């Protein structure tokens, strides 16, 4: 409505909170805070629930 936040970026969350999407979606929680996004958005990416149909 008003001076709200409409998305989520992985960025924002921290070390921690990337290993525990990484632990709950069953991947290797391994590497950096880089290797934990770029692992989080390749799996986004091919299990896309929503078509990318844009336009």
């Amino acid at each position: 409505g008003s001076s709200g936040s409409s998305g989520v970026e992985l960025h924002k969350l921290k070390l921690a909170e990337l290993k525990q999407e990484c632990l709950a979606r069953g991947l290797e929680t391994k590497g950096i805070k880089q290797d934990l996004i770029h692992r989080l958005q390749a799996y986004l990416e091919e299990h896309a629930e929503s078509g990318p149909s844009s336009g």
